[PDB]
């Protein structure tokens, strides 16, 4: 409804051109009826013309991706940090549009890579549109924006054979990332839980950069921007991802298209951290460096408001295909620091939309236009939709009687610099000396996870690491990784058969900081929207009405509830065939269902030892897994899970079981199923 | 009207991007008051980018060109012959736009060159957007499509150094004229007057090909579409159009606006010829053949409607330059026919639009939207404005319900193929023998100018052909010319000094037909619009009260009238330093002024001999001239012009003067000034 | 090769731009060490406009795809059946490139979903480019073009949300095969093992049209392409497929690579059955519709040729994405038929590659050039890469001695339509009562199928 200006509706009606004439599409004219098909057949070419021209160019980065509308509200006025106009009242609602991405997939690659996670928010503001162009991870892989082809080629597929596909398990980049150390900080954080995030609703987004609140008497601050997930933080483990890239390529656009359907929606605190310009260099690095990250221990997050994604688009093409965001969107109140990655991209976004739209004029896409007037001297140009009144597009003039006028920091409510900046010394190409400590925060990081989260981590690397078949790429690999840690490196070498260099700590340390750790997070908030598979059976009448109740008690606290059965029918929402563990957070077997999961176990409506399956994937994952009804011993057996273990439920009575069950899917892992190196 | 939704008020505001955040675009960001200037500066690049990207590919022909907005009103109900439903009813009114333009020249050459010129008309309709793409000649030079870039390559520039602009004066042309014969028709024609209309107004509009009218039976009749203009037919000499092509390369397109800001918007009849399918071959060529036309006297005009034209655009660029006109934009009730230049064509239209537009939504664009709904699965492509609700664009579905529904004869008021039509025989790529005849009709052409006509058109060739530098080339062309008229071919062999071949007389013919004649067309049937110069001075108080009194009579009756003196002052439009005969269609003398007109007279303020080199070029070049308000022989004298000669006026009284003088602007052309061969 | 002279080598030297300028890459200019990075630097903004306009519009179908270069070697002197100059002598060898593909899944989408399989083939022949743009199954779901864009927005993901990729198994999808029944045939075989082949090299391909050949005399004979594995056929299992979709997205591209590079690399019996015009409806179906198969007890193979795969490309971009197969690209000796299938496609891939390439110019693309001289009136456009010597490039002319001269049957080795050929009737958009069966050929192939 924010774009219903736009939309077209095809309900009803004849077949019509592009030009309004009622016409066919279904047979081309011909001359005679087993004859040749004629060129005077505008029918068909238009049709097939508008066909062959669909496509257009994916984005450079974060191709894969998906997005919905929403509204973003202030928790107060924050005149007194910014004049930024949508955080000028409490309670002032401004329309948004997010969208979520992986970083280095084409198109149609799976949602679950292990990867970055783009993390888009545009403003639609009564002062322009402001777009915070994010990642899931608060830190980024370089920090100088001219490095950005070099990592992107290097993470890309090999450019001789595009192999391999939305990874970074191959020689390429891996030889980037040991010859780049700025590197370490966001390989640590690719390489946890934040690689492979849940869900987008279970991700934080952050800017990354610092940015600067000025305030209209011109004073500035330093910002970071933090949105935090009101739905709690959650990761899938390794195996997982990999075999639902496979089993469902469409994860996370369908949790969140689904989330917003069933009216949950979800929801981030829109939050900063502001320090003062004289803090530039206070923390024990450079806030214009990227790699970098504040400890909240040393400045607290100040919540602004709440963005909340309530909206499906229409069409995805017209909306998310098309929207075309910038951190050259900004509006008074905001500005840039001399950060040289974010320097870098307010050029790229700006031209790299011509590639994408192939004309100028891709503002006047429905999606990427503004809720206020255009008032400006820009013309013509391919794909011009504006009819412009003013026939005296220049300024100075008198013959528009000086229109538009000049706005600024005192008339017109301009956008304008931070008045305190300046710039000072030679015009060089050279990189800090404040930005060469690439090893101390990708430890603090490490030293900020569980040990099985640092065992996930290191088995991320293992895994990635025993792919490279350069032995020197490897060998340099394991050196930059020693100056981070080296048990990283000693756990990490023991899985390729390299030694590990000697110990080198210069930035060796113990420090840790909150709210970086997943597992550390403690249980989930909410399990709303979270996926119950219960395992049934068609051969038994008590097994389906096992499946029923299950279902009301479950369906009752808003989790999503599939029973699994043979075949479909009434009550049975998927067949085994199409079942997966990767399809649920939890696993119920019904105890009217014990049979299915014998070894002696066979159908033609599905694959062998599938049932038991499904529970065995979902017990080595982590998963909360149980049987309901009392007989649980042969269940449990077949699957050599043992009754006693954490995560684990077998009760006769439904509520029994539930409340139990509930309390494991808010747990949402369990870790103490992993082993972990000595 | 999608015009009115896009229009764009800048008559008031502050300066916005195109996302709405209010800025400055007079200075850039710079490090420093004398620094350089910074990349972050978006204010500075979302501007450049924009004026960068301002252009976009001219048409392939007919590149220079001006449009304007009308209306189209139908005569009658004309069910008993069409389908077409902006011709159903008495009265029923269609917006129209209608784009005039040269063929040759680039976006900036001259509105006056010598050229087939195109008159192509939108009908906004109620059943779809109907475009009659047409010239103001009403034969084409080839018989088939496919040659078409063979033509347009021979008349443009040549491909070395681009020489010359606008122009068929040069060695490819004359080389394609003489090697394909088909051309001569249109040729002749581009020779004649119609080559140098005097305006878009003063001349007529053809659809050239054969099409049909189908009705609702199913029925069809073959007929010719001729826009006959009410404002009479009219040329310039070509010595003035060669000056006015430097004076005022803008002319024709001046023209129009003007006539359409003064409440004088042109009008025309749109008119058919009609007559059967049967008739294919009756009138002693193919119906098909696109190099002829089917004479009055065999099938007169009906006519259909009144088009009128009569609101300017509110932007060049969006308006005029983004209207994309094709044949293929085809409704109800009208057809095509196998004419194989037409066939062609259908393709060519649709196609081109991609190189324009850089992407497939050009129907988007609001002066090529239609103003009725659009139901169709057309989806995606760059560009795309449209936010389509339904999720299942594809035929046959149930899942939206089977919309939207086939059209075609029986339902939907769908577009159909003339039921009537066939094809037989072998698939090829022959030219019909039909075609073969590519003389007699340039020779009834040539027949039925006046002999002041014959001479003009003699005068063209003479002049075009003299420029050609192949020996070679000039013999060639004297053959295929000498196949229409042993004469033609004689008189412009005298020119360049070669013989002409021997008669050949197979398709020589002493036929002529009305109503292809400039000169022979009477006197205009309105002046309305005509300029009228009065050359006065400063100098003479009587002088400036003389043209006074003239400016008086001659605005009451609709004439655009311009006093010229030495300088400007109250009373007085523009200084002899800007004037020219060019800018009128009569010039007129004040008997004050005649100091001016003296052999010995010199000024600072204009060229030596101005005053009367106007005065002798108008007499020079046919136009009425006059002196009025004195016993007036000393101007005549200094002019060499005689007081008895036809539309040469001299009277003492403003009323009597006037009187007279306005009989000369309806006969327009006093053709007896003008040498005859013996 | 057009090719060979295109190849750049970076083995050794010092970073240029892209006018040969020394430069550097690493370090943007700045206004101070910890300063704003200055406009100026055109090194920046080279190297970013670059990146920043990498990507080029994915093929609107079979976007998901890999290629080889290869040889093809005639068996024999055909010329007793068509004038085709690449089959025109025992041992003659014609340079190949072959690229494979999925259907409906986008750039990145997994190679062992389940879908119908392209096979495209272009012989780079002596007398030009001659494309065979095939698949592994050899009929099609639909019975004339004007339809293409219903079936594939059917397959494709729902619009509202592109959800499912790369996958038949949605609503839209099955209402389409159900409310469509021409269907049903390439249905049955996408829903075999030849839907999820073991790899491109134990997949067969096929032209799935009747084709003409012509030879020099005029006549004619009505043919089907049938690429033959001799690696020999292969399928996976679904479960397996689904796994392997989600462990390595690449499986068929590495399994062709590696195969390659081992020097394994596959081949094809390049066949055809061929049929006089006579027998156009004679095996019980109209062979202009491409729903249907001549089986082989009624017409068998004939063996052209060898077809080899043995060198992969050094750009996967440059040769593998931009090459820009046609329908259209045919030699003299081969002619299309009427099926309203295949008189669809040759307006279609004509007018994609603007959509593709940006501007007209894409048969200049090294990978797109032919290895013979071109002689045309074609000029300008965006990309023009070529200088053109003659200034009178317009028939007919004197100024350039009337060349290039025409080619058709009796000049230059021309192409020319095969004069047997005939149009006949009312101009009708109606369906051929012939083409009405679309249930026997489903049902003799799931005859023809195993028990499992
Ligand atoms: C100098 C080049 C460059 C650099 C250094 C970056 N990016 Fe970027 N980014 C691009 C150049 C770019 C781009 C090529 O311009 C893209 C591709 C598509 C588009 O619209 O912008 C893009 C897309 C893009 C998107 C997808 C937006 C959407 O959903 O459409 C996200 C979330 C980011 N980027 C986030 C970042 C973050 C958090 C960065 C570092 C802090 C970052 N990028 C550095
Ligand atoms: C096979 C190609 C071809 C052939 C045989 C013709 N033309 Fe055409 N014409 C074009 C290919 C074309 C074009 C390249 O497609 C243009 C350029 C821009 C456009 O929209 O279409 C065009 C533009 C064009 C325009 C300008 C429309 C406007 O103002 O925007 C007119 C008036 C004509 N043509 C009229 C004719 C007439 C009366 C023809 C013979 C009866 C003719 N053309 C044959
Ligand atoms: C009317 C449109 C239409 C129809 C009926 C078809 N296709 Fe097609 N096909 C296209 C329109 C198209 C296209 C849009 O034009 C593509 C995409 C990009 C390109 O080069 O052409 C294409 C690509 C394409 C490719 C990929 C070539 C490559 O690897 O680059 C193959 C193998 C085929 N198709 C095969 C077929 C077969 C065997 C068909 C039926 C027998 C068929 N297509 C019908
Ligand atoms: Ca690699
Ligand atoms: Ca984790
Ligand atoms: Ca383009
Ligand atoms: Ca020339
Ligand atoms: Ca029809
Ligand atoms: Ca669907
Ligand atoms: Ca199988
Ligand atoms: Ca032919």
């Amino acid at each position: 409804s924010p774009l219903a200006a736009y939309e077209v509706d095809d309900s009803t009606g004849y077949l019509t051109s592009d030009v309004g004439g009622p016409i066919q599409d279904q047979t081309s004219l011909k001359a005679g009826i087993r004859g040749p098909t004629l060129l005077e057949d505008f029918m068909f070419r238009q049709k097939i013309q508008h066909f062959d021209h669909e496509r257009v160019p994916e984005r450079a980065v974060h191709a894969r991706g998906a997005g919905a509308h929403g509204t973003f509200t202030s928790y107060a006025d924050w005149s007194n940090i910014t004049a930024a106009s949508f955080l000028n009242a409490t309670g002032k609602q401004t329309p948004v549009f997010v969208r979520f991405s992986t970083v280095a997939g084409s198109r149609g690659s799976a949602d679950t890579a292990r990867d970055v996670h783009g993390f888009a928010t545009r403003f639609y503001t009564d002062e322009g549109n402001f777009d915070i162009v994010g990642n899931n991870i608060p830190v980024f892989f370089i920090q100088d924006a001219i490095q950005f082809p070099d990592l992107i080629h290097s993470v890309k597929p090999r450019p001789d054979n595009e192999i391999p596909q939305a990874a970074t398990a191959h020689d390429s980049a891996w030889d980037f990332f040991s010859q780049q150390p700025s590197t370490m900080h966001t390989l640590f954080w690719a390489m946890s839980g934040h690689g492979i995030p849940r869900s987008y609703r279970h991700m934080d987004g952050f800017g990354v950069h610092t940015f600067r609140f000025v305030k209209d008497d011109g004073s500035s601050k330093l910002i970071k921007w933090h949105f935090k997930s009101r739905q709690g933080k959650a990761s899938l483990v390794w195996e997982e991802a990999q075999v639902l890239s496979g089993k469902n390529a469409d994860f996370h656009r369908q949790d969140l298209w689904d989330a917003i359907e069933s009216g949950n929606g979800p929801e981030w605190d829109v939050c900063v951290q502001i320090v003062d310009e004289s803090q530039a260099q206070a923390f024990g690095f450079d806030l214009l460096d990227p790699t970098k990250i504040i400890p909240e221990e040393y400045a607290p997050l100040t919540k602004l408001g709440l963005l909340k994604l309530d909206r499906n688009p229409t069409n995805y093409f017209a909306e998310t295909e098309q929207v075309m965001f910038q951190p050259g969107h900004i509006v008074r109140g905001i500005d840039f620091t001399e950060d040289p990655l974010l320097q870098g991209r307010l050029f790229s976004y700006l031209d790299t939309q011509l590639n994408r739209n192939g004309g100028p004029n891709f503002e006047q896409l429905p999606i990427n236009m503004p809720r206020v007037p255009i008032h400006n001297n820009n013309r013509d140009g391919a794909g011009q939709m504006f009819i412009h009144r003013n026939k005296y597009p220049y300024t100075p003039n008198t013959l528009n009687s000086g229109y538009p006028r000049q706005a600024n920091q005192n008339a017109g409510r301009g956008f304008f610099t931070a008045p305190g900046r300046t710039a000072s010394g030679a015009l060089v190409r050279e990189v800090s000396p404040t930005f060469n400590d690439h090893w101390s925060q990708p430890r603090l990081f490490f030293n900020s996870l569980t040990p099985v989260e640092q065992q996930f981590l290191v088995n991320a690397m293992r895994f990635e690491i025993s792919l490279v078949k350069s032995e020197e790429v490897k060998k340099n690999v394991l050196t930059q990784l020693n100056r981070v840690s080296h048990d990283v490196a000693v756990r990490v070498a023991a899985a390729i058969g390299l030694g590990a260099p000697d110990a080198d700590d210069t930035y060796y340390h113990n420090n840790k900081t909150a709210g970086w750790s997943i597992v550390g997070s403690g249980p989930l908030p909410t399990i709303k929207t979270l996926r119950v598979g219960i395992l049934a059976t068609t051969s038994e009448s008590s097994a389906l009405d096992q499946a029923a109740q299950l279902r009301t008690r479950l369906e009752k606290d808003g989790l999503v509830v599939t029973v699994v059965a043979e075949t479909l029918r009434e009550g049975v929402d998927q067949t085994y065939s199409t079942a997966d563990a990767t399809g649920f957070d939890g696993v119920v077997v019904v105890d009217g269902a014990a049979a299915l999961f014998a070894s002696t176990a066979s159908s033609p409506l599905f694959p062998t030892g599938r049932p038991l399956q499904i529970f065995v994937d979902a017990y080595r994952w982590g998963k909360p897994v149980g049987v309901c009804g009392g007989k649980s011993s042969e269940v449990l057996d077949a699957a050599d899970v043992p009754e006693d273990g954490d995560g684990v439920y077998s009760e006769e009575s439904v509520d029994m079981f539930v409340e139990e069950f509930e309390k494991g899917l808010a747990t949402f892992r369990f870790t103490d199923r992993f082993a972990l190196d000595s």
